[PDB]
């Protein structure tokens, strides 16, 4: 008879967004933005978050319903109230709904005893993001889960980089799936053109893999940069975003690029951490929400 | 007195990647130089510069041309006054057009008898005296005009189109752009001689669509090609903002033209946008020049 509390990590794509879903490799990197969900025992089922207070409710509060659903299947949950807090902007690609759909797994986990191990519970979140999406791609939650820098598809784990992280927001709401089918329909007009773009992105994870272990962030930013172009000829850019990303790089970072889907949402700015704050202020003064944050190595944990 | 123009040019494809054996597409727009050319007591060359003799430095091309031209038939007394509506630098060909512009003026007055095939070989070994070394794409689509692919030289047709040229103000070093893309080729190869690879394939794609007159698509292969040239770093905030606004008015297109590192922005739009997508470049703080495409290099007005 008491309440737990969990909470997981967002991420930025360091390169290869967009060119997974053709099998090139990219590099995802969880930072601390978290999203923290608090479970307590409870007569009926409650979920409050930033949009209200509701029950059962996959208008709302559709993943967090969706692990409820799942999860009572196994220990019957009759009674639960869930309190979601978050740092992660719903929007771009900064994993804020794989973030609540781990951390609700593990606060219900600790809450019931379900005794499901962290593999379990990134297999069980992409599980929760298919019912929610029809298709999802097991990376999100998988990053959510665990933690630090991850390649996709092989899972490899990289050493973190001891670097601070900008993230502007450009405000604009980033609609994934639109933007996803844009470059698609891209790909299939110039087959011939656009392949060989997805290929390079690969190219550019790949020799990024290296400058991550050997921490050359100042190459990972320049490649950041390369990575960045690629995106905006696949046409995921827009001015806001390039506006945001040229002032990072004006105040000194590494690099800047998009993070996700694009067509909007963030930027993220790779920066010393002497550099932090005037990055951050050059992308406030360009029109941009603007959130410090660092990269992380802890994924879902017990608050 | 006789006067004759030669127009400058836009890339609509392919810039940087020349010099790795790809193609181009440049285009020559509307944007001449001419030159009135008559009879004087002494040679004097006239411009917004200001009024000099046969000056090698405050006219460098012009000057030269009167040097290599006067040893057929000698000139002693001509009165040099070149016009231009081209903007300096971003490859838009204002040397080529200020070149054979006073030669075709020359020719005339003089009778000197120049094909149009002399003008294009005269007008660019010019450009190898003047500034040491120069290829002569830029001289030869300022003789003939329309769009020509490079290095192939095949021409194409015209598209019934409109251009806004947006100039950002920023100066650029086109040596050291072409060289910091040449250091960004030796440090990564494998990845970057593919994007190189890529710019020429768009340039063989562009070719059928400007046959084909499918200027929607044009426009959308300009947008590659622009995202191309910002992986190779020649692309800065300023051209990045004049290139958006052009799109959202309504543009089929817009990328940078030239060098890039600053410079000058092109827009390809429809004939009737022409003017809304000029006004939203303006408003984003650049220096519009609105033009269109020409056939005609070299004529003698
Ligand atoms: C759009 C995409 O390329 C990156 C964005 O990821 P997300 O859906 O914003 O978490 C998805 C993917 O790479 O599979
Ligand atoms: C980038 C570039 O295509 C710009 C040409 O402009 P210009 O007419 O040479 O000033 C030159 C190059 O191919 O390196």
């Amino acid at each position: 008879g008491h309440m737990v509390s969990c909470s997981a990590p967002g991420k930025i794509y360091l390169f290869g967004e967009h060119a997974v879903v053709y099998g090139e490799t990219a590099i995802a990197c969880a930072v601390e933005l978290r999203t923290r969900v608090r479970a307590e025992l409870n007569d009926s089922i409650t979920i409050q978050s930033q949009i209200g207070r509701t029950g059962l409710d996959f208008e709302k509060h559709p993943y967090v319903s969706a692990v409820i659903e799942k999860m009572r299947k196994s220990i019957p949950i009759n009674g639960v109230f869930l309190t979601v807090d978050s740092d992660i902007p719903v929007g771009s690609g900064l994993g804020s709904s794989a973030a609540v759909t781990i951390a609700s797994i593990g606060a219900l986990n600790e809450l019931f005893g379900f005794g499901l191990s962290l593999q379990e519970i990134a297999k069980l979140g992409h599980e929760i993001e298919i019912k929610v999406q029809g298709a999802a791609s097991p990376t999100d939650t998988y990053v959510s889960t665990f933690g630090g820098v991850v390649t996709i598809p092989e899972r490899r784990k990289l050493k973190t980089p001891d670097c601070g992280i900008v993230i502007g927001d450009t405000g604009v709401f980033s609609s994934t799936k639109e933007l996803v089918a844009n470059v698609r329909q891209l790909r299939e007009s110039y087959p011939d053109l656009i392949e060989p773009l997805m290929t390079s992105i690969g190219k550019i994870s790949r020799i990024g893999e290296q400058l991550v272990l050997s921490g050359d962030y100042a190459s990972i930013g320049r490649l950041m940069n390369v990575n960045q172009g690629l995106l905006d000829a696949l046409g995921v850019n827009i001015l806001e975003l390039s506006q945001l990303i040229y002032s990072a790089r004006a105040a000194g970072a590494f690099g800047a690029k998009i993070t996700g889907a694009g067509g909007g949402g963030c930027m993220v700015a790779l920066t010393a951490p002497e550099k932090c704050n005037q990055v951050a202020e050059a992308v406030a003064g360009a029109g941009g929400k603007v959130t410090i944050t660092k990269p992380t190595e802890q994924g879902l944990k017990v608050d």
